[PDB]
């Protein structure tokens, strides 16, 4: 059952990842991130819940959160993507067990949400009295129900069973029946959204319409119920939206299934709404690392241009979802700038979130550190640790995508993959050093068919930090990029982000991409108050930062020289294997006679994603270039 898009994604199935960035990432989703959240579902009572609601009774304390069985939900999720691409039938076999634990809990109606279940008669504090009164306010009813669908779809698409998609249709039906415009009905909508995305997702999976028009239901209504709180961007009708506001998850959640609702049902009206809100996001409102979330209040955007760096939020979870509604706008528009906002999150302020290694997780991401901040293994509020578990997996599917003859090429990365040409198989190799350099070669290794390859040229290479004005690149430096099909340069035109190649592809066909990476220094629009006298490091779609362990001085006392030359130097046994760059500066003090003091010293700037992998301590991205914007100890 179509989605609607103009444009078809290539599935994570049909790529097979062969690099070494992406590829270690991968690797340790599936050894180390699935089984550790897996294990922590155990150890901090998930599996309990659903064991106590399936024994109700009056003396259990219901503590925790109203959302945490989606914790369980999530990380089947990301195990089911696993399973696609690296069967396992012990991995398999344990979800069945766990399933099992799930069915129990749910009431013979379909009502699934052990926050309530477990003892009726004093629920969870913010499940309200009776079913569904505190739904728009933080029961996570709904929530609870996209998270389950998500994981229940997947689930089924992986092991072509139904003990857990059985288990969603269930609790879907239970929303569908008591929830709506109906007269025996209540008109609710989410507290949470992430149940429009989910049950778009269900239809596509059964053909039951009663699933599409569930998550219609739940976007129009929104906005003419009783709660218009801008935390959860019910302030007005969504169509009418225009800025973003509020609860990051929140909102990148529902543009997302606005999004899906919109192609699903090739209804503009959504579109026209986060197109703006996309554009309020980006031109104004998200970070340098591509996180999103100013403040710890709220988690939740600020005001334009309101940047704090040491108290940015950022929530790992939001840098997924606003890949999600990047990823989804790039499939209504087909314009490359929606995959530059999705490589600066996916490569920065996403994969900050979760070491190297796979086993520990930020909530928040900071653009800068005092110190006592480090990844943990878990949280009581798990909400990112799940996320990442599902999301990593499922990374493959992002590369490419088709829509007839128009083949689009969005992320580089080794590969070789899989791809449905109007109805001819083409397999197409990538073999590059990117992120860490800018040469692409791609062959056609099968197949022969007329096409158009559309090669992203990311706006980096053209400068554009970002879509917009929020900043700007603000050194002299002129980067420079060139294509070649079998010998001969494409000097053809980039429209809508994309250099397009139409001709008869064929097994041996060689196309060679250089995009120069030269170490750049950003400038943050004067708007942004945080960001005065300072400019942050970049190369390619890396971000970097200043961490202690690299320099032998306080990372907060630099002082960039005037006009900052670079070095850059590959370092395959430092953090996982990375380029470091190293610049002249100053380091700034008070010496014993109450006088400043300025030290020349060599500052060496790694991948803001590596911080934190070896010991707490100060860390800074943005860094001064101006004395007034210095820090002396």
């Amino acid at each position: 059952i179509n989605h609607g898009y103009p444009i078809d994604p290539v599935p994570f199935t049909s790529v097979k990842v062969t690099d070494n960035f992406w590829g270690q990432r991968l690797q340790a989703s599936r050894e180390v991130t699935i089984p550790l959240a897996f294990s922590k579902c155990e150890e901090t009572g998930r599996y309990e819940n659903f064991v106590k609601a399936a024994h109700p009774s009056d003396t259990y304390k219901v503590e925790g959160f109203s959302f945490d069985d989606t914790d369980v939900y999530k990380t089947i999720e990301g195990a089911s993507y696993s399973l696609q691409t690296y069967p396992d039938k012990k991995l398999q076999k344990y979800i069945d067990s766990v399933l099992v634990i799930v069915a129990g809990a749910q009431e013979p109606d379909g009502y699934l949400y052990t926050a309530r279940t477990m003892n009726p008669k004093h629920p969870h504090n913010w499940a309200g009295k009776e079913r569904w009164v505190a739904v728009e306010n933080l029961s996570h009813e709904f929530y609870n129900l996209g998270h389950m669908i998500e994981g229940a779809v997947a689930h089924y698409q992986a092991t072509g069973k139904r003990n857990f998609l059985d288990i969603a249709i269930k609790y879907a039906d239970c929303v569908c029946r008591e929830i709506g415009n109906g007269p025996q009905q209540k008109k609710y909508v989410p507290g949470h959204q992430i149940a429009e995305m989910a049950l778009v997702k269900l239809y596509m999976a059964t053909g039951d319409k009663k699933y599409l028009d569930q998550a219609k239901f739940f976007l129009d209504t929104r906005g003419y119920t009783s709660r218009k709180d801008t935390y959860s961007q019910a302030h007005k009708p969504v169509v009418e939206q225009d800025e973003a506001v509020g609860h990051a998850v929140r909102a990148v959640y529902m543009y997302s299934g606005m999004a899906d609702v919109a192609a699903i049902t090739g209804d503009s009206s959504y579109i026209k709404a986060i197109d703006k809100i996309w554009d309020n996001i980006v031109s104004k409102k998200i970070y340098i690392t591509g996180g999103i979330g100013a403040h710890h209040a709220g988690e939740a955007f600020g005001n334009n241009y309101e940047l704090p760096n040491l108290s940015a939020y950022c929530e790992t979870c939001a840098a997924i979802g606003n890949v999600y509604m990047n990823y989804r706008l790039f499939l209504l528009h087909g314009d490359a700038k929606y995959f530059d906002v999705l490589e600066r999150t996916l490569y920065n302020g996403l994969i900050s979130g979760v070491s190297l290694d796979g086993g520990s997780f930020f909530y928040p991401n900071p653009l800068s550190s005092n110190g006592k901040y480090s990844r943990k293994p878990w949280f009581g509020c798990a909400c990112c640790p799940s996320n990442v578990s599902r999301f990593i997996p499922s990374l493959p599917g992002y590369v490419y995508a088709v829509k007839n003859d128009q083949v689009y090429v969005n992320l580089y990365l080794s590969n070789k993959a899989e791809l449905k040409v109007d109805k001819k198989k083409i397999l197409l190799e990538q073999e590059t050093g990117y992120p860490w350099n800018g040469d692409i070669r791609l062959k056609i290794t099968q197949g022969n068919q007329d096409f158009t390859m559309k090669l992203r040229i990311p706006g980096w290479v053209r400068g554009n930090v970002l879509p917009g004005d929020l900043y700007s690149y603000a050194d002299n430096q002129k980067p420079a990029y060139q294509v070649s099909v079998n010998g001969q340069t494409v000097e053809s035109d980039v429209n809508d982000g994309y250099l397009s190649i139409a001709r008869k592809w064929k097994k041996g066909d060689v196309v060679e991409v250089h995009f120069d990476m030269i170490p750049r220094i950003v400038k943050a629009n004067p708007k942004v108050e945080a960001d005065h006298g300072r400019v942050a490091v970049e190369r390619g779609p890396i971000v970097y930062c200043a961490e202690w362990p690299d320099n032998r001085f306080n990372v907060h006392s630099i002082l960039l020289n005037q006009h900052p030359q670079f070095k850059v130097t590959d370092k395959p046994e430092l953090l996982y294997g990375i380029r470091q760059i190293t610049t002249d500066a100053q380091a700034l003090s008070y010496d014993k006679a109450g006088k400043l003091v300025t030290k020349d010293v060599e500052l060496t700037l790694i991948p803001y994603y590596a911080w934190a992998h070896r010991g707490e301590g100060d860390m800074e991205v943005w860094l001064p270039i101006d004395v007034s914007a210095t820090s002396a100890q």
